[PDB]
C-alpha cells in the first residue's frame, strides 16, 4: 500500500505532465497522495494563472463575513455575521490596518502559536464564496475554469445526464480568517490555487479516520451534535492540533504559499487559516473514484446547511432513499 503512514505529498509536475488534469490526479493516487486527504502542487516553473494581478481592485466582495468565535481558544465556533459591500481594494486596505494586520513573528510556526493562542480575541473579515475566476481564459493548463463538469463525470460513470452546473468561487483572507473543520459537499475533491498574497496554513485528517474525527467533535460540541447528525457540515467548528494531539486524532498539517495548488481528497476533513491578506479560487470536482464517496456522504438535513442548486441531483441520483428527507431540510 502507498503513503500507508498517510502522509501529505507535494508533487512537482513538469510541462508535459501539466497537460492532462485527470491523469495527474490519477498519477497522484496511484503514489498514495489520497491516504493523507490533502495534497500539494508545485506547477512547472514555465506556468502562469495569469499576466499580473494588477487590475484586480474593483471586484466587489457583496457580502464580506465578519467571523465571531465563541468557546476556549482550541475549541470553538464561529459565526459569520454580514457586513456592507466593499471592493477588493477597499478590503486590501482594511486588512493592511492597524487593527486587523498579521503581527510581528519569527517564521510560520511563531505565527501558528500566536493564531491559536489569540484568534478567538479577534473578528476578521472574509471575503469568501464569490462566484468568478482570476484565470486567464489563456491559460490552458490547471485553469480551474475550464475544468471537466462533475454533472459529466456523473453521466460518464453512470449514464444519467442531470442538471446543474460547477463553477468557482474566490476567496479573499487577511489575517486570522478561518475556514472550520469540514469536507466537502457530497464528500467531492476540492482543488484551491492561491493566487496572490499571504500564506494559508491547512490542517487535515486522513480519509480513513474521519469517524475518529467525527466522534470526538460529538463530545466537544454536544448541543450541535444533538441539534443535527451531520454537524460539521454546518462548517462552524475549531479545533486545535494541541487539541487533537490530547485526543489521540491521526492529522497532519501543511503551508500553502503563493503559486501553489492544494487539493483535497474524498472525505478528507480539513480546516485552516489565513495568514494575511490573500485572494484563493477553488471549485469542487470528481472522479470515478467519488462515486463511491457520494453515495456514503453524510447529509445535514436540520436545515441549517443550505447548499447549491447542483447538490440536488447529486443527492437524488445517488442517495434516492435520503432525497425526501434531505430536500425537507433544503426547502
Ligand atoms: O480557502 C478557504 O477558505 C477554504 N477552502 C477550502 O475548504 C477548499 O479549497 O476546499
Ligand atoms: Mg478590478
Ligand atoms: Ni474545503
Ligand atoms: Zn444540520
Amino acid at each position: 500500500a502507498q503513503n500507508p503512514n498517510c502522509n501529505i505529498m507535494i508533487f512537482h509536475p513538469t510541462k508535459e505532465e501539466f497537460n492532462d488534469f485527470d491523469k495527474y490526479i490519477a498519477y497522484m493516487e496511484s503514489q498514495g497522495a489520497h491516504r493523507a486527504g490533502l495534497a500539494k502542487i508545485i506547477p512547472p516553473k514555465e506556468w502562469k494563472a495569469r499576466e499580473t494581478y494588477d487590475n484586480i481592485s474593483e471586484i466587489l466582495i457583496a457580502t464580506p463575513l465578519q467571523q465571531v468565535a465563541s468557546g476556549r481558544a482550541g475549541v470553538f465556533t464561529q459565526y459569520h455575521k454580514k457586513k456592507k459591500a466593499m471592493t477588493v481594494g477597499e478590503y486590501r486596505h482594511l486588512a493592511n490596518s492597524k487593527k486587523y494586520q498579521t503581527p510581528p513573528h519569527q517564521n510560520f510556526e511563531d505565527l501558528e502559536r500566536k493564531y491559536w493562542k489569540n484568534r478567538i480575541y479577534n473578528s476578521p473579515i472574509y471575503g469568501a464564496d464569490i462566484s468568478g475566476s482570476l484565470f486567464d481564459e489563456n491559460t490552458k493548463q490547471w485553469n480551474l475554469g475550464h475544468l471537466g463538469t462533475i454533472q459529466d463525470l456523473l453521466e460518464k460513470e453512470c449514464g444519467v445526464v442531470i442538471e446543474g452546473v460547477n463553477t468557482p468561487y474566490l476567496y479573499f483572507g487577511m489575517w486570522k480568517t478561518t475556514f472550520a473543520w469540514h469536507t466537502e459537499d457530497m464528500d467531492l475533491y476540492s482543488i484551491n490555487y492561491l493566487h496572490l498574497g499571504e500564506p494559508k496554513t491547512w490542517y487535515v485528517v486522513p480519509p480513513e479516520h474521519g469517524q475518529r474525527l467525527e466522534r470526538l467533535a460529538r463530545e466537544l460540541f454536544p448541543g450541535s451534535s444533538r441539534g443535527c447528525g451531520a454537524f460539521l457540515r454546518h462548517k462552524v467548528a475549531l479545533i486545535s492540533p494541541t487539541v487533537l494531539k490530547e485526543n489521540g486524532i491521526p492529522f497532519n498539517r501543511i503551508t500553502q504559499e503563493a503559486g501553489e495548488f492544494m487539493v483535497t481528497f474524498p472525505y478528507g476533513y480539513h480546516a485552516g487559516f489565513n495568514h494575511g491578506f490573500n485572494c484563493a479560487e477553488a471549485i469542487n470536482f470528481a472522479t470515478p473514484r467519488w462515486i463511491d464517496y457520494g453515495k456514503m456522504a453524510s447529509q445535514c438535513s436540520c436545515g441549517e446547511a443550505r447548499v447549491t442548486f447542483s447538490m440536488d441531483a447529486f443527492v437524488r441520483i445517488l442517495q434516492p432513499e435520503r432525497y425526501d428527507l434531505w430536500k425537507r431540510g433544503q426547502d
